């Protein structure tokens, strides 16, 4: 992995921090603290009112969140400085100490590209729960080569992208903290899911890898929303984060937690906003820029997707 | 500013699957033996053939003419084996001719898939780095070939063929590892009408035998669009002699723009050749189709050595996906 002083943020600090909220409280001073990344199209709270919010504080958390404007749709590795500037105050505002990180979609995508390229956050985050992570990418966007005008975070979130190369090259594809990744075969906006393999986009070297199919058998269906929301996917969450190894652990699930309806513990009025998650994110789209060709990798991202083609043409050694 | 980011594999050199005697075997020189050549020059012949079916038109005299004494492999069956293992014969050649030619570099001179094997030697085997002065690679596919693919016709198609199809795990893994980077100084010479290896047309990145920082030389981009050579004329023409002759001779380690240009633009086999060369340099490709067609041939693509599993997790191979 990328070693030595963290890159330098495109970004000013108090850019980051306005992009940074915990329920109840100040990042600066904030007990037992957990990271909410995520995904393309929303903020914080739009990924996670409906859920990991609510759920997080009744397993005794004070969930904070990041909302990388606009909605997500910028450059990962912009919204990945929210993220690590995030990850830096939370670990000194709860006392110099270790803090989980979830997410949903392209929140996992953020944070493993976070662990990669800025080692100082390595120390400071304690495990990784991502839900639905798109590590390479997914294959539904098509070829690069024919997709339309689409978000910069949305190029970069296609298979083949200079990003997920990138990420692929400096070693991102094994776990850096331990990390449980948590996904669905039937995940209509991610694919491939359905190897129950390294093939899968959201699996991860020596990660807790769990396909909910492979526990819940084949006819058990949950979407790219739902795996975020489902009660499997909270007991899953629930074991990991309170596995002394950081992953969740297999004796904590099975058969009778296969139930892909939103969590139990939620209200029915959050029951029905879980199940409406994925609605914002086209709003968003619709409204939100819009390119031809992926961003520029940054400088330290760049030496690991010579060949690649990015709006400043191919990346040269 | 930029990281620190090794471009390369580094450290000791992956072990040969194949002993010394039977590496040892597949090398000959010219009126010589490894163990003592005076101005080595190494030949890796390309899919399909020997050293000798390679070159015995065109570089081993042409060479000859040039001060070198040429020496050539024939990995075994006519390199349609394992593209990783004909590379332990070119690592051990190297290491044998530097030794027996009194610890002096030496250049390298390709075709076809032999590029190929130069560059993944050059990348997984750091002890050679030192020991090749330049590379010189007619029609490389270092990215393999769009065309003809394994699954074409008959089901299952010969070891290197897998390796050589674009989106193979070879390529993927040379190119993932930094190989798509020259490693020593290096010449290619390739034609945007290579009916082998495509794409080889914008004359940019995208071609297959391009290599950043190299002296990528399309030959349409000199002689003009509608210049004809095909996959073995890119080794043989009086074209191709002229810039392999300024690549050997240039004290840059590639060739020269100056020492060539529009009147050398002649697709025909060398000038130097005798006739009967001539003859048989334009018959160069007939004996490599026909020995693909009866050679070794399987229905999926030889599984990577440990040494470059890294470079292509997520890959299909004989045995199943590749893991690091
Ligand atoms: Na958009
Ligand atoms: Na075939």
């Amino acid at each position: 992995l990328p070693s030595g002083s963290d890159p330098a943020f495109s970004q000013p600090k108090s850019v980051l921090d306005a992009g940074l909220t915990c329920q109840g409280a100040s990042p600066s001073s904030v007990s037992k603290p957990i990271l909410l990344v995520p995904g393309t199209g929303t903020t914080g709270p739009q990924s996670f009112d409906s859920n990991w919010i609510p759920l997080s504080t009744q397993l005794g958390y004070t969930p904070c969140w990041i909302s990388p404007p606009p909605f997500m749709l910028n450059d990962t590795q912009v919204n990945t400085e929210y993220m690590v500037n995030a990850i830096t105050a939370l670990y000194a505002g709860s006392g110099n100490n270790k803090l989980p990180v979830l997410t949903w979609s392209q929140g996992g995508l953020v944070a493993q590209w976070g662990l990669t390229f800025f080692p100082s956050i390595r120390s400071k985050v304690d495990r990784l729960m991502a839900f639905a992570p798109d590590y390479k990418g997914t294959v539904l966007a098509g070829p690069l080569d024919a997709l339309a005008v689409s978000a910069p975070s949305v190029w970069q979130q296609t298979t083949g992208s200079a990003l997920t190369t990138a990420l692929r090259n400096a070693g991102g594809l094994t776990q850096i903290v331990p990390t449980t990744n948590l996904y669905s075969a039937t995940d209509e906006i991610v694919q491939p899911q359905v190897s129950n393999s390294p093939l899968d986009s959201s699996y991860l070297f020596n990660g807790k890898n769990v396909q909910a199919q492979a526990v819940c058998g084949p006819l058990f269906v949950i979407d790219h929303a739902g795996s975020l929301t489902s009660q499997f996917s909270y007991v899953v969450g629930r074991s990991a984060l309170r596995s002394t190894t950081g992953q969740a652990r297999s004796a904590d699930y099975g058969i009778t937690d296969c139930n892909p309806l939103p969590a139990n513990d939620l209200t029915p009025e959050q029951k029905v906003a879980a199940a409406a998650l994925l609605a914002p994110a086209a709003a968003a789209i619709v409204a939100g820029p819009k390119q031809n060709c992926e961003p520029d990798l940054m400088p330290y991202a760049r030496p690991f997707a010579v060949g690649k083609r990015t709006c400043s043409g191919i990346v040269t050694p």
